[PDB]
């Protein structure tokens, strides 16, 4: 019947799926990609190493393909992602240290203006933190300084007035030394004026391993004046799967939406890709998969149940 997205529209939240341009090609994959979600993200062309190649000259040629597709299909879509440590091209390491905060504002200036009034969030700074809660020394951190960070949404907010900003990152779900890092950053931000509208929380998950302070960070957030979003969702086994093991996925997946749903301001949710066809996970977790609602041959698993029986 209803969809997930419509499901959560219903109850003023996006459901949404990340993609790539590579898997377009698959008919299958795009048609549930368009019906069944409100939201998209792009998983990896809005990223610098495919956005600015090489220093100054820009490149938005595969981004569009997805921002378009999704408008075809009435979602919505967040930017993800103007500074992060990975996936960024080799020049930027060559950049002077004193040139580079001129060159992540340029970099962030005209990615941001290029898709001004077209998406609704935007992950400005990605994965800043350390789990104990320290700065990850990435060449931003070490050539610019603290700073960083605070003159990136700053940078952001000066090309595009109106789209939320966000701060991303991984392991910050629960309450703790790296959420607790982020907690600190946000409050700072809001006591010096420092632009930032929510807080991305990856959740990138391990089953039967959910933070059962999850709904209390999310709330904690909402209290400090932004919105949170669970941005890159999914919730990875350690194969192979079983009934119990995909029993257990469920209840996770049902609990985080429930958390969500529960708080005023979890705007949304957006699965990391939503087939176990294309998950990243088994590339990068050796010996895990299975992380997402529908498998290898769009099946929908009993995490599907859970979440459309969340959302109501
Ligand atoms: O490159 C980063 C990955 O290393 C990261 O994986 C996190 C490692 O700790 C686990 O407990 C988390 O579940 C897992 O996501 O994910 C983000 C990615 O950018
Ligand atoms: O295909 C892979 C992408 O799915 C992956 O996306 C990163 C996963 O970790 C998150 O913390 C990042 O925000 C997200 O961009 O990047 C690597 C790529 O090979
Ligand atoms: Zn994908
Ligand atoms: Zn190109
Ligand atoms: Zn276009
Ligand atoms: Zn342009
Ligand atoms: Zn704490
Ligand atoms: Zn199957
Ligand atoms: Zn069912």
């Amino acid at each position: 019947t209803a969809t997930l997205g419509e499901l959560a529209e219903a109850k003023g939240r996006y459901f949404g799926s990340a993609t790539d341009n590579p898997e377009l090609p698959d008919t299958q994959y795009t048609q549930i990609l368009g019906s069944e979600f409100s939201q998209i993200t792009p998983e990896n062309t809005m990223k610098w190493q495919y956005t600015e190649p090489s220093r100054g000259r820009f490149d938005y040629t595969a981004a569009e393909e997805i921002v378009d597709l999704a408008e075809s299909n009435g979602q919505s879509v967040r930017g993800h992602t103007l500074v992060w440590h990975n996936q960024l091209p080799s020049w930027v390491d060559d950049v002077p240290a004193g040139e580079l905060l001129g060159v992540m504002r340029d970099h962030i200036t005209h990615e941001v203006d290029h898709f001004k009034g077209r998406l609704i969030h935007w992950d400005v700074v990605n994965e800043a933190f350390e789990e104990d809660g320290s700065r990850r020394q990435s060449v931003f951190q070490q050539k610019i300084g603290d700073s960083y960070i605070a003159e990136a949404f700053k940078a952001a907010r000066a090309a595009d007035p109106d789209v939320k900003l966000y701060y991303n990152d991984y392991n910050i779900e629960g309450i703790g030394p790296k959420s607790d890092a982020v907690y600190e950053m946000v409050k700072s931000f809001k006591a010096q004026g420092i632009p930032i509208d929510g807080v991305g929380m990856q959740a990138h998950l391990i089953a039967g391993q959910v933070p059962a302070s999850l709904q209390e960070n999310i709330r904690r957030f909402a209290d400090l004046g932004v919105d949170v979003a669970l941005t890159e969702l999914d919730i990875r086994m350690t194969l192979p799967r079983t009934a119990a093991k995909d029993a257990q996925q469920a209840t996770d997946y049902g609990a985080v939406v429930e958390a969500c749903l529960v708080v005023s301001r979890c705007v949304g949710i957006t699965v990391w890709d939503y087939t176990d066809k294309y998950s990243w996970v088994p590339s990068v977790f050796p010996g895990q998969g299975a992380a997402l609602p529908w498998d290898e041959d769009f099946a929908k698993k009993p995490a599907y149940h859970a979440i459309a029986a969340a959302l109501n």
